[PDB]
């Protein structure tokens, strides 16, 4: 592995998903709004301890209940179901509510014995982060366990086969509807989705929502602090925090807080004190405040010269034309030569500088270096010397990043080439 | 501790539930909209149903359906009681009239509160208000929503929940307390007691008719122990059936076999023309013999206006009705037919005193009709003060109304509202 891959894999990971139930379900609870989140609290109640096991926490950041009509049409086909969930989802839920994972609770029957249905390795992708699972049993764990189930197919786990085991009963990833289905994930399944997180990891199941963000009931000692409480170290027989009564998910008598960088045998570190040291060149290490329990992650001041003199400190990462370049044609992939970006100056279709509203404005002369970026996919063949990355769906796309070193001490800040803010 | 004659006569006999079942508006959508894919769920869970009661000595019979497909007839509620009783009170008002059958289930979708998926009267089989339960399609394992069902028919039938100490093997029995899935299909032994003392006691006597084979409206399945249409003969499977003159694959007659049941079957032939396959059992009965041409055995009596009962009345179609009877029946023991006087009321044609309805309208009776009206008895009760006591029902003006071929004279018998003479 590499340092950023081991780095990654270490992180606390959350998913902050966004469940929706269909007008099905509101009548299958009485048409009775609270009995059907009560319904969820429940089924995310129980998949929550499950994926503890499996580094994640399951956060429920949004819920939607669709009382009046199914935005979509709901059918026995789980396969037309989900589709049409996940495009739903890509066009109207994101745009209006940003979370990691949605996951579609339904009263309809699917087809076959099939209880859910979702997309391998999905999780993340703002088109395809999506599963659908009928409430297929009046017991929720098992209604759980299946929900439990799409959303590992979304991170990337298979059915389980032949060898697999994680004891004398099935696990979450079993490839049918077992009765005696336990909460336990199979070798297999830390496997293979150990391997799907070390070859795309997926960025966004690195935040961690604000404890104001989870809409489900705090429930004390899930390990996540939520809004009621002032720490969860689980329960009292495993908590190993000295600050925390895991039984109330309070800070014991004195204690001014549990955990952070900043906090020190349950009380602030010292205004002055280092908590986080820089991990790059652009980062730098932070301190904190004596009042607050957390440590703010600073960075190096923007245009700090890196990765060799090849670019600039935007923001704590250095944008580079080449990364960039293989970033949006692969490896191998180049920067074309600079005479391609006189194609910029045309303002035209691709080639053009920044958008006052919709409208698209020209590079002027001196910033054709920050419109559209131009990139030789490095066949040594290919004939064509400028290429560029385009989106219909969204024009910034392809366009050159921010803060990208467009010269000597110069980095491009709203589609214009312009001096380092810095010595 | 001991156990009359009849009691055994009951036991013994073949029983059938001849069931309705009705799936509600969130089933329909639940399914797809589809009305296909719910009859088709529901005929699975019947399949599931009638070979668990075959251990009990009783067939189940699907003689009804109805999928309320566009609105629900009554407001299923998460509350398992209402719904019950709101479910249990349309069957006899609105379903009763419209179907004959012995018990109806309705199937829902909603999801009742708490841990419970399903109710139904405790004894209430047969009984034209409480013969009913409910059931969630709480799992998408059919053959549990089926365990679920006979769960609630098994209380309809005076089974209770199995105490800790019941068994019935290793997995949970259907009167197990608890929805679970380990659930098997067998009875407990308490289970099985229970329900002999239950039958015992109150001898429900609507289980002992056998439901023809039209009016079964799920898919016939061969082997299931019941001949239905399209089918000669059923000795459930290949590997276990005995009967020699079926074919156990096909529930078809074996090759030169002319039935495989009855009266007037024997050795898979139909018995000798003139042979006797049922004695008489009383005097308003005639022994009968077979056609040679059938398995079954026509059961004639003597003509109507033989004397019966040392002269109370006369033979009506098999039967002795006399006033005397009537009353017992109407007020329990100790009810006699009142002095002739009192049948004067019939005179009046007033609300409850007439002979007969003529359009709509209450025919008097004539002096010579005068018992062929409304039957008067009069009860053993010594602080009784009143010789004439009617029956009466908004409901059904002529129950309690003599009964046809009662004997109002001396060789004459009520027909209709007249006292006809009995040669006729
Ligand atoms: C209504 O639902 C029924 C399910 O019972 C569908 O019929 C099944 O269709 C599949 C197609 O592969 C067959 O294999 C089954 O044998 C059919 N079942 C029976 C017994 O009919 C039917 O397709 C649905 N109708 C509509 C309009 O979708
Ligand atoms: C709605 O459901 C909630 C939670 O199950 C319950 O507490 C409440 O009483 C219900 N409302 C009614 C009266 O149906
Ligand atoms: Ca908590
Ligand atoms: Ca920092
Ligand atoms: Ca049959
Ligand atoms: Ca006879
Ligand atoms: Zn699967
Ligand atoms: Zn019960």
């Amino acid at each position: 592995l590499t340092p950023e891959q081991q780095r990654y894999l270490n992180a606390k990971k959350y998913v902050k998903l966004f469940l929706v139930a269909d007008y099905i379900m509101y009548l299958k609870y009485g048409r009775n709004l609270t009995a059907v989140r009560t319904r969820m609290y429940d089924i995310v109640n129980v998949i929550t301890p499950i994926y503890h096991r499996m580094n994640i926490h399951v956060a429920l950041v949004g819920l939607e209940i669709w009382s009046n009509t199914d935005k979509i049409i709901v059918q026995s086909s789980a396969d037309v179901t989900l589709d049409l969930f996940a495009k739903w989802r890509a066009t109207d839920l994101l745009s209006r509510k940003s979370h990691d994972n949605a996951q579609l609770l339904t009263g309809i029957n699917f087809n076959g014995p099939t209880a859910g249905l979702g997309y391998l390795g999905g999780i993340c992708n703002t088109m395809y982060s999506a599963g659908i699972v009928q409430d297929h049993s009046k017991i929720h764990h098992l209604v759980a366990i299946a929900m439990a189930h799409e959303m590992g197919h979304n991170l990337g786990m298979d059915h389980d086969k032949d060898t697999c085991t994680c004891g004398t009963r099935p696990c979450v990833m079993a490839g049918a509807l077992s009765c005696e289905a336990s909460f336990l994930f199979s070798d297999c399944s830390q496997k293979d989705h150990r391997e799907f997180l070390i070859k795309n990891m997926p960025q966004c199941i690195l935040k961690k929502p604000l404890k104001t963000d989870v809409v489900s009931p705090a429930v004390c000692g899930n390990y996540f602090v939520e809004v009621g409480e002032e720490c969860d170290c689980g329960s009292p027989r495993t908590c190993r925090d000295p600050c925390c009564d895991a039984t109330t998910c309070k800070l014991r008598q004195g204690a001014q807080c549990a955990e952070g960088l900043c906090c020190d045998q349950c009380r602030f570190k010292g205004a002055g004190t280092e908590c986080r040291a820089a991990k790059d060149e652009c980062d730098m290490a932070d301190v904190c405040t004596g009042r607050s329990a957390e440590c703010t992650d600073r960075f190096q001041r923007n245009g700090q010269p890196c990765k060799n003199n090849n670019g600039y400190c935007y923001n704590g990462k250095c944008p580079i034309m080449a990364d960039q370049c293989i970033a949006l044609f692969g490896p191998g992939a180049t920067v074309s030569q600079d005479a391609c970006f006189q194609f910029n100056r045309e303002g035209n279709h691709y080639g053009y500088c920044r958008k006052e509203q919709n409208t698209k404005i020209a590079c002027e002369p001196q910033d054709v270096k920050c419109g559209r970026l131009y990139c030789f996919p490095n066949s040594p063949e290919n004939k064509n010397p400028c290429n560029i990355y385009y989106s219909p769906n969204d024009e910034d796309k392809g366009m050159v990043l921010p803060g990208t070193k467009c010269a000597d001490r110069k980095a491009c800040s709203n589609g214009q080439c312009v001096d380092v803010t810095t010595p």
